[PDB]
């Protein structure tokens, strides 16, 4: 019933790995050697960015305030602002030194962060040696977890974030551009991240891009040409886009369905889920998208807690269980009598 089930194609990637994900799902919607270890070159300074967006969300410094260069010549004072848009949009070598000083006190101490982090995002294939990765040698990611300090970035710290789109940013009366090409590009709304090169890193490229209220990431490493640098992400993101929909069936707090407590201070529970539903599914088909609930006990009964678990939530496609959520209490209902 071949064309509303149909599977599409994954185009033709010319690089060596790569995977393509649903910011919001998580959903995984084409990957090719994802897990591989590799060099991410200058992808180093994301999770470098990454650090830093953290001490400035946390409040341990802000973009006004100045940075001495030490051992961009030394003992000149530089605003955070430009440091980080140097980071950011050029990837500058010194920029990372000068602001792990800055931020950890040393290098090393902030490569002790930058992989403190790594575990703490469950990332299984990646580690970190220094804070810029120019050492051609042997730190290194996979296409999937370089994917996911992308997506990290854009939840974790947004403040941060917003700076990859920039175009341009002037260091010193001298104007900068964006490295990121694809940013330019009138067919996509990409509003990131990183591109690096490396002769033996290859071509590397995390892009972000929005639409409608779908957002996509895709991480290709390894890209084998020069004109494939950014055209080969447009096509991973431009397929995504075309055959996949992100619908969100239920937020937070709504009340999904409601039922019946025996012995409460009330007679009715408003249920739901404690986190947000996003599923990521083949595009047109959402008003096939049916969703019903199995509770785990006949009767409630009470006392229920807030965010008691009492069933599950079954989304479905063709018969096809797609997600399952547990489905809880949104209030709570002490017992009456």
């Amino acid at each position: 019933l071949n064309i509303k089930t149909m599977i599409p194609g994954v185009p033709q990637i010319d690089a060596e790995s790569y995977i393509l994900i649903d910011y919001n799902s998580g959903k995984v919607l084409a990957e090719q050697n994802a897990d591989v270890r590799r060099d991410p070159a200058s992808l180093t300074k994301m999770m470098t960015s990454y650090v830093i967006g953290q001490a400035m969300k946390a409040g341990k410094f802000k973009e006004t305030d100045l940075v001495t260069i030490g051992n961009l010549k030394p003992g000149m004072q530089v605003p955070v602002s430009q440091l980080i848009r140097d980071i950011n949009l050029q990837s500058g070598n010194d920029a990372c030194v000068a602001m792990a000083d800055f931020a950890a006190g040393s290098q090393d101490a902030f490569v002790g962060l930058m992989n403190s982090y790594v575990n703490a995002l469950g990332l299984k294939n990646t580690h970190f040696q220094t804070v810029h990765g120019l050492d051609a040698d042997g730190q290194y990611s996979s296409a999937r977890d370089m994917a996911l300090i992308g997506q990290a970035l854009i939840r974790d710290v947004p403040n941060e974030y917003s700076i990859y789109k920039e175009k341009e940013f002037t260091f010193n009366g001298i104007r900068q551009l964006n490295r990121n090409g694809l940013l330019w590009d009138n067919s996509l709304n990409v509003d990131g991240i990183k591109t690096g090169h490396t002769d033996k890193a290859g071509y590397n490229l995390v892009a972000s891009a929005t639409e409608g209220q779908m957002r996509l990431i895709s991480a290709v490493m390894g890209g084998r040409t020069f004109k494939g640098r950014e055209a080969e992400s447009k096509k991973l993101l431009t397929w995504g886009f075309r055959f996949f929909e992100t619908v969100n069936p239920l937020k937070v707090g709504k009340e999904f369905a409601s039922e019946p407590v025996w012995f409460g201070d009330s007679d009715r529970a408003s249920l739901g889920v404690d986190k947000d539903v996003y599923l990521t599914i083949p595009r047109g088909r959402m008003k096939d998208l049916k969703a019903s609930y199995v509770l785990n006990s006949s009767e409630l009964h009470a006392p229920l807690q807030k965010n008691q678990v009492v069933g599950t939530i079954n989304f479905q496609l063709d018969g096809k269980t797609i997600e399952q959520r547990p489905l809880v209490v949104l209030q709570e209902i002490p017992e009456g009598n």
